[PDB]
């Protein structure tokens, strides 16, 4: 359980970093529409 | 504390899954505007 | 390690709350375009 929890937390942190980049990518496309 | 930490990690993982789906839903609406 | 894990989990939870607010902010701008 302890080692499984360490790995689950690292996976959740990784997923948050990937979601922040996806949000930046969608913001870029939104801004092109807003200022087009 | 240990059992509280397990539950807090599961809640954070759940929230990440719900945020990924919300991002997909916003991407779908953005793509309809971008290709309309 | 245990105390470092507690702090890493709190940081991940904080990041999720900030990403939810960023998603709401992008949704607001998207909705203005969709209903403009
Ligand atoms: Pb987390
Ligand atoms: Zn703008
Ligand atoms: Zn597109
Ligand atoms: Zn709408």
């Amino acid at each position: 359980e302890w080692e499984a929890l360490e790995k689950k937390l690292a996976a959740c942190e990784s997923k948050a970093q990937a979601l922040e980049k996806k949000l930046q990518a969608l913001e870029k496309k939104l801004e092109a529409l807003e200022h087009g």
